[PDB]
């Protein structure tokens, strides 16, 4: 039940990529390696793959699978029709304020699952925030941040096969500190900036080292770009979560009690 | 903020009704559920805090939150947060009919809550329309108001067999599991849809105890209101005579939600 299911190539009626399982339906192949085998880290590999099956919540994306065969290594999760979340936004058809809302507060959910069960996302941002038919979200690792081994295995030498704006301060210019909790905090309001501003932030910055030190420096995505009704309480919520002390930000359970309930009163 | 907020009674400006509301002086309106009043006894207040810890450790949406605990010379409390419209049945049996959508939701989220509990290694042993608040939206909230799960505030503080799952009718001894709560799900289901309690509210007596052993289950047919099929099937499901045939809470909500989004709203 628990347990992880190994799939099979064979499976497949026919990198990330779309794909059809023969009995359980469409699903999506993120497909990690493809090259010459090596049995060695097969057990590391799947004992990894065991780790992220027992992470199951509504709003974070759940592997239906894996396939571990000579060769090739496929992560297999669920298909989200609407793709990314920055995709959405930047779509024709301007979301409304309420499903907005929604999604904000399921992002809080899936993130705080996450970090109740001892996972640090480490990359959090609109790419890996995955967007269903019916505008429900769940958060996603695509570049495999939370997962050494496959991480490892996607950059191989055999193998025949990123954005700083929601990064924190903190590690902009510093490989060796450690994540935390607060690293994603501030991603979350970085991304809580994105949702209303319809766009990426920064757009004036025109240098790469001029945005890294800006954003190091204490600058800050641009309130005032931002174009549509945003509410007064949201502006201070993002504005509290990119604090340059990582102490000053609060937590996702502590953003989900604030939150919730201005979601009820107002955005629903 | 993570540990237990011992609270004082001068914290609360007053407190009109032992279960009353009161308000918080910085923190607004809550409920006081007042255990023990009296002489005071030390030897069980380690206990009852510790208790208490375990007691906050559990915060969901969908579980009820203890905001905080009065431990005093002779008075002990704990405070909840308010849930405006009472219990599940309360709001079941008002004149305002509730509608499939609001039930379909309240199921969802008795799942949710439920599901969550399950993760933390808390078997309620005691879920019924009585542990199932509902605030002024109606979303709801689970609660352990006979402190099932609390050994020390239980015998501190000192009847409805209907939702309690055949394996624990006469045998107390029997160590409950999470298909205990499972059964009592299923009698909440069909209290939903019911609008009332089963069994025509008959005396918990040796043949009603005795029937439910051997197989009988609350009438399907006294839902007179249109429920779906697949809740019909999902209730005779979770009241199977066997522990080992009933799913898991997330067995239930991986089949449920879809079902919730398509059909119910
Ligand atoms: C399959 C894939 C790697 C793409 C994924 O997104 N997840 C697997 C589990 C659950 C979900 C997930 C999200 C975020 C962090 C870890 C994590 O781990
Ligand atoms: C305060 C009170 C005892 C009435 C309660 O309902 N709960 C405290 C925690 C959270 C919530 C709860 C619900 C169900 C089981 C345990 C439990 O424990």
């Amino acid at each position: 039940s628990l347990n992880v299911i190994k799939m099979k190539s064979s499976d497949f009626l026919e990198k990330v990529s779309l794909a059809f399982h023969r009995t359980q339906g469409l699903m999506i192949m993120k497909t990690v390696y493809k090259g010459p085998n090596c049995i060695e880290h097969n057990e590391a590999l799947l004992e990894e793959a065991k780790m992220m099956n027992r992470l199951r919540h509504s709003r974070v994306v759940k592997l239906l699978g894996v396939i571990i065969e000579e060769g090739k290594y496929s992560l297999v999760m669920e298909y989200m029709e609407k793709g990314n979340l920055m995709h959405v936004l930047k779509a024709e058809m301007s979301t409304p304020l309420s499903v907005k809302g929604r999604i904000i507060l399921e992002i809080i959910e899936g993130m705080a699952y996450l970090h109740g069960k001892g996972v640090i996302h480490k990359d959090l941002k609109p790419e890996n925030i995955l967007v269903d038919n019916d505008f429900h979200i769940k958060i996603a690792d695509l570049g495999l941040a939370s997962f050494k081994m496959w991480s490892k295995l996607n950059n191989e030498e055999h193998n025949e096969l990123g954005t700083l704006y929601y990064m924190a301060p903190e590690h902009l210019n510093d490989v060796n500190a450690k994540p935390t909790e607060k690293s994603d905090v501030y991603s979350f309001a970085v991304v809580l900036w994105a949702i209303f501003a319809n766009k990426e932030p920064y757009e004036n910055a025109i240098a790469e080292q001029q945005l890294i030190m800006a954003i190091k420096s204490g600058n800050r995505p641009d309130v005032d770009d931002i174009t549509e009704y945003c509410p007064r309480e949201i502006i201070s919520l993002m504005k509290l979560c990119w604090e340059a002390n990582p102490e000053a930000r609060p937590t996702f359970p502590g953003i989900e009690e604030k939150f919730r309930p201005f979601y009820l009163s107002q955005l629903e």
